[PDB]
C-alpha cells in the first residue's frame, strides 16, 4: 500500500525532526 | 481499512501543519 | 492488527491534542 | 510489514515523548 508506505516514512521523519527541534 | 486510511492522511497532514507552525 | 489499530487511534488522538495545545 | 510495525512503534513513542514534553 503506497499510502501506508508514505505515512510510515512521514511519521519516522516527523519524530526525528521533532526530536531535533526539541533538542 | 478506513482507520488506517484516515490515520495515514492525518499523519501526513500533521507533519505538514507542524512544520508550517514551526516555520 | 492490534498494533496498527492502536497506532491509528493514537495518531488521530495526537493530531487532536497537538492542535488543541497550539490553539 | 516491518515498515508499518516500526512506524506504529514510532507513533506510540512520539505521543509518549510529546505528552511528556508538554507536561
Ligand atoms: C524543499 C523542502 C524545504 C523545507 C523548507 C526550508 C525552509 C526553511 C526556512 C527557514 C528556516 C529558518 C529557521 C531555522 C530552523 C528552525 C526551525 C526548525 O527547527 O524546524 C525544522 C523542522 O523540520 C521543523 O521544526
Ligand atoms: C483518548 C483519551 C484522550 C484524553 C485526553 C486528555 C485531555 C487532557 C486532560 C485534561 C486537560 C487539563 C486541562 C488543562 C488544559 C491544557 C491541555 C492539556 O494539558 O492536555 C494535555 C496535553 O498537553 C494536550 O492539551
Ligand atoms: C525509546 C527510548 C527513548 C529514550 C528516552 C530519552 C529521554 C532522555 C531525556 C533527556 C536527556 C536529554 C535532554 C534533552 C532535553 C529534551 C527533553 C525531551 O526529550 O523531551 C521529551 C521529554 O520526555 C520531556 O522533555
Ligand atoms: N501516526 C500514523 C498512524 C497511522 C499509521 C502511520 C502512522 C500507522 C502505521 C501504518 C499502519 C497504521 C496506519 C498508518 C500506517 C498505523
Ligand atoms: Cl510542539
Amino acid at each position: 500500500d503506497p499510502l501506508a508506505v508514505a505515512a510510515s516514512i512521514i511519521g519516522i521523519l516527523h519524530l526525528i525532526l521533532w526530536i531535533l527541534d526539541r533538542l
